[PDB]
This record gives structure tokens, sequence and C-alpha cells, in this order.
RNA sequence: UUACACGUGCAAAAUCUG
């Protein structure tokens, strides 16, 4: 044929997405005995780059070379993007620094081939160096530019380049205003972000979903969740992107109804076999109270990653299942998959709500000798944790202090929620103390030492807490535990009387009182911190805030149904006895959530062996 | 005049009285 034919057939297939197609007709072109020039080479070169074929883009480099065609700005350029997309950044730069003359693009393919390779300085201080030579940049420039400030976090960085993009008149690229939305949100301003996005004239799925994913990355997850109706309402179609973040805030939502319907959106769409979407399907389960769901969506899992493993050994640890996630652990290794300080956060955790003392300090010494791991603040929490609950009062304390760390409001209000827990009055007055110097707006060090004190009979005491917390201003969120049925959740508070259904669900609870008298369960009252008679403090504990949820859930679905309670609190000893004996009395397995520790009762016990 | 583009999931605690 002519060079014509043969690089029009060439252009088409390697801008099209069929790079080895391009690559056979060079490779007939060039035995054909027609010379590629330089409207050959970039072209088949950017099909190098799209199949990060390195041996084939030297061998390109050495046709430049013979052809005399090294003085060629487009070639040049796409040197420098085919070895950056080869992970070759040195090559690339040694083709950046010698070209004769470069223009916007190849200052562009430089710029973007440190930007995707975790190298995110070096891009910006090229674009530095671009504007000291006067270059004017393209919509690409500060498309890429976004994206390094994106990674590094400098808002102050990203507010003069969103300055720059509005005064070169870019501001309506769908690319850069894409990197804008990423960028704030990542930099810290959900606000700044939405601002970009609903200014926005045109929006593709990727501004879908880098806003929704900036809202559920920043707990706005009821805003992430809404923003994905309205982009179906628009009839926008999610790829296998979108779900991951939308997934993360139905876990954080507890919404184990709408994650079930991605799932079957995942199954439909093919996007069954993916790694993100594998990992936030078993931690939305997890999350929502189905750990055998999470399992078997880690099974099926055609291809795992370490976060898949990790994921599933927090499930099992939220779970209360710290052999299962142990032996998870040690699976790992076996496979191959090093752990994150992410894997042992969750393990150490796994250990300190399953009282796996011995083991949970073994893996702690050893995170950082037999492992690359070195000790992170919340790898310390898990051992004030575990020592917390297994009623190592002192040395809790003790790690607090000696902690190479500064301690913060997790940890003493980790202390903090041992002493309630074995009583230790003392210990929660200066726990609680330390808690209001670092935070004085927190209610929870107010309520905890009230309810410290109560239980110790020292009410005089503890009225002057919740006095003082009254004139301080501190508000407290309300302890409720709430239910999905039929699609609409049923939030219940401690002696809840404004629910429509509430004399069918109290003249419930007389109903189960009565058999669970007969059952032998006896209440009681050490447990209610009130000063109260007998008479009314039996009564309260009968309408906790999850025995409310309970006659609800077992009113409202046929029997033998398995009920789910979500509560922002933890279970009392004489409520967990109580829903024991709920458990074989209604024929259930009830699953209620504490703060994030999940308990399942069946058959009369409940998975934690009552130590929880 | 060719070449240069953006979005990803897994991290420890506490409120039974709003
Ligand atoms: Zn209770
Ligand atoms: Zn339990």
């Amino acid at each position: 044929n002519s060079v014509f034919s043969w690089n029009s057939k060439i252009r088409g297939y390697a801008r099209n997405g069929q790079p080895e197609e391009a690559l056979s007709l060079y490779s007939q072109m060039r035995r054909s005995g027609i010379k590629p020039d330089n409207y050959t080479f970039p072209f088949v070169l950017k099909a190098c780059a799209s199949l990060s074929s390195l041996k084939e883009g030297k061998q390109i480099h050495g046709h430049v070379i013979k052809s005399g065609f090294e003085s060629d700005v487009y070639v040049q350029s796409a040197l420098i993007d085919m070895y950056a997309k080869c992970g070759e950044l040195e090559d690339a730069r040694k083709v950046f620094d010698e070209m004769p003359e470069r223009n916007v693009v190849s200052w562009n393919a430089m710029i973007s081939g440190y930007a995707q390779n975790g190298q995110s300085e070096e891009a910006l201080e090229l674009f530095r160096e671009m504007q000291q030579e006067g270059i004017k940049p393209s919509e690409f420039t500060f498309c890429s530019v976004l994206s390094a400030c994106a990674s590094l976090g400098s808002l102050e960085m990203g507010k003069q380049i969103h300055g720059y993009v509005i005064k070169s008149g870019f501001e309506s690229i769908v690319f850069v205003g894409n990197a804008l939305i990423d960028m704030y949100a990542k930099c810290g301003s959900i606000e700044d972000a939405r601002k970009v996005f609903d200014e926005m004239p045109e929006r593709t799925v990727v501004s879908w979903t880098a806003m929704i994913s900036g809202y559920a990355q920043n707990g706005q997850s009821e805003e992430a969740l809404e923003l994905f109706r309205e982009m179906q309402r628009e009839g926008v179609k999610p790829d296998e992107v979108t779900l991951p973040s939308v997934l993360s805030a139905c876990a954080n939502l507890g919404a184990l109804e709408q994650g079930k319907q991605i799932h079957a959106y995942v199954i439909k769409s093919g996007f069954e076999s993916d790694v993100f979407v594998g990992s936030a399907l078993i931690d939305m389960y997890a999350k929502c109270g189905s750990i055998e769901d999470a399992r078997k969506v880690f099974d099926k899992m055609p291809e795992r990653d370490v976060v898949s493993w990790n994921a599933m050994i927090a499930a099992y640890a939220q779970h209360g299942h710290g052999k299962e996630a142990l032996q998870l652990f040690q699976q790992m290794q076996q496979e191959g998959v090093k752990p994150s300080e992410v894997t042992f956060t969750s393990i150490l955790s796994a250990c300190s709500h399953a009282g796996l003392v011995d083991e949970g300090h073994h893996y702690f010494e050893s995170m950082s000798p037999d492992y690359g791991i070195t000790p992170r603040v919340e790898h310390y929490g898990c051992m004030v944790d575990l020592l917390g609950r297994a009623g190592r009062l002192d040395e809790a304390e003790d790690l607090i202090k000696s902690m190479p760390f500064q301690p913060n409001v997790v940890v003493w209000g980790t202390l903090l929620g041992a002493c309630r827990v074995h009583g230790d009055v003392e210990r929660g007055e200066r726990a609680a103390e330390r808690i209001l110097e670092l935070d004085p707006e927190s209610a929870a060090p107010y309520v905890l030492l009230s309810n410290i004190y109560a239980a110790a009979g020292r009410w005089d005491e503890a009225a002057k807490v919740r006095k003082l917390m009254k004139e301080r201003g501190v508000k407290k969120e309300p302890g409720c535990s709430w239910i999905e049925v039929n699609n609409k959740v049923h939030e219940f508070v401690a002696g809840d009387k404004s629910h429509p259904q509430t004399k069918e669900i109290y003249a419930e609870l007389e109903r189960l009182s009565k058999q669970m008298k007969e059952a032998g369960y006896v209440p009681d009252t050490k447990f209610v911190l009130h000063d109260v008679e007998e008479e009314e403090k039996e009564q309260l504990l009968c309408y906790h805030s999850e025995k409310l949820a309970i006659a609800f859930g077992l009113i409202s679905t046929p029997p033998g149904t398995p009920l789910r309670i979500i509560k922002n609190l933890r279970v009392c000893g004489d409520c967990h006895t109580a829903t024991k004996f709920i458990s074989k009395i209604v024929g259930r397995e009830i699953v209620v959530r504490d703060a994030n520790r999940f308990h399942h009762f069946k058959d009369g016990v409940c998975s934690c062996g009552d130590y929880w």
C-alpha cells in the first residue's frame, strides 16, 4: 500500500482500543518495505503504553533512532508517555530532558507520568517549572496536577490551581471539574466539592462517583446514599467503581436491605468478580449483622487482595469470632498475603472482644519483630481494650501512660468504659478527668461517671456529675435500638411510649415476661441506676430500648424469623440474660449489636459466652 | 497538524436519662 494507508489503519486501531492490531499492522507494514514516519510512531507507541509492553516500546524507540526522528516533538512526547505508562519514570525523564523542543503535551506527558506513579510532588515541581518557562497549560495539565493535589492533600495548592483553571477558561471541561470534586473532598472541603458538582454543566459517572465517595469517606453516608438514588433518577448507570463507596455508606448506616439491593445489581451487571465490590460486600454484610452472608461473599470471591482478607478478619472481629479471625490470619500468611497495619488492628480487636488475652499479647509483641509493621495508636488502643475487658485495669492505665503516643479521647474512654464494667470508682474518676481535659464537650465521660457512681450507690455524687453536665450545656445522644421491619427502620429509646403500636408492643412485653418468669428468669435491680424503689426498678429493666425493639419484631414478623437490632450502647448484664431467655422462648435467633460488637442469641445462649 | 486526562473498598473506645 502506501505509508498513508498503513498509518490510517494503525491510527484507527491505536485510538479505538485495539493496541495489538495496531502493532500487528506495524509489523506487516515494516515487513512490506514501507518506512514508518513521525505519523506512525506516536500511535504505535501509544499502543505500547496501552499494553504496558516495555520491550516493544524500546524496540520502536530503536526504530526512531535509526529513522532519524529524535527531534520530532510528536515522536518524543509519545516516547515520554510510553515509558511513563510502563513504570519507567527515569527513561521518560531522560527523553523529556533531551528534547530539543517541547510543547504543552510533552510537559503534560511527563507531569502525568509522575502523578500516575505515586509521584505527586515531582509532578507539582515540574508544573511550577512550567510557569517559569511561560508554557501555557491545557485542560490535561490542570487535570493532572489536580490529581497530584488530591493525593497530597494540599488544599492551598489546589485552591490556586482551581483559580488558575478559571482564569485559563477550563472550568467547563468535565475532566477538570471531576478533578476539582475529587481534590476538594480529599483535601477536607466537602462543601467546595459539592459547589463544583452542583455548578457543573456536564456530569459523567465519574462526577457522581467522586462526589459520593467524598461524602461516604467524610461520614455523610445518608447523603452519599441520596446522591446514589438521585444518580439513578437522572439515568446515570453506576460502573464497578460507584458501588464500593456506596456499599461503604450502607455499612455505616446498617442498611442491610439497601446493601442487599446493590448485591442484586452487582450480580446482574457482572461486577460480582471485582475485588473492591467483594471487599465492600463483606464489609457491608458484617457491619449490618450478617457474618454468614459476609463469609459467603469471601468464599465465592475469584480473587482477593489484602483488603478482602482484612475485611473478613474485621468481620469476624466485630462479631466476636476471635478464634475464626485468627485462623484467617494464618491462612493469609500461608496463601502469601502480607499483613498490613489494618490487619493487625483487626486481629487485636478480635482478641479483645473474644478474651484472647494470651494470643493478643503474642501478635502485638511480635508485630514489629517478625513483621515490618510498626505500632500505631490504634494497636495500643486495642491492647487497652483487651486488658480493660479482661479486668486488668492497672495494666490498661499503665499502658496508656507508657504509650509512645499522646493519649486521646478513645484510649481514655476505653479505660473509663472498662471501669464502668468492673466498678472501679477511683480509676473512673481519673479516667473521666483526663477525658474532660482532652474534650470538654463529650457527653460520654459524664454519663459514664454518673453510671459508675449510681452503680456504687453514690447517688448524691452521681447527681452532681449530672448537674455539672446540664450547667455546661453538654448534650448526650439518646441511647436507642432500631430494627428494620418491611424496609422501615424503627427507632426505640428506653421507656419509649411514643410508638404507634406501643400498646401492642407493651402487651407483648407483658406476655413475654410471663414466659420468662416460668423459664426461670429473675431480674436483678443492681443493674438499674435510678434511685427508685424496687417496684419501678424491675419495671425499668423491662422497657429498655432493645427489649422494645424485640417486642416489635416478633409482633410484626412471622414466628421464627431471625431478628436484627442495632443499638448505640452496650447491653447490660440482666438484659443480656433476658435476651438469652427470649431467644429460646420465641424460637428465633436474635442478633443485637452494641456500640460495635455483635451478639448472637440462639437456643438460650449467646455466641459471646457471657464475655463482651 | 498526530501524542498528553479525571473517580475505589479494609483501623481501636463510650451514652438504658434527649
Ligand atoms: Zn438493659
Ligand atoms: Zn452476648
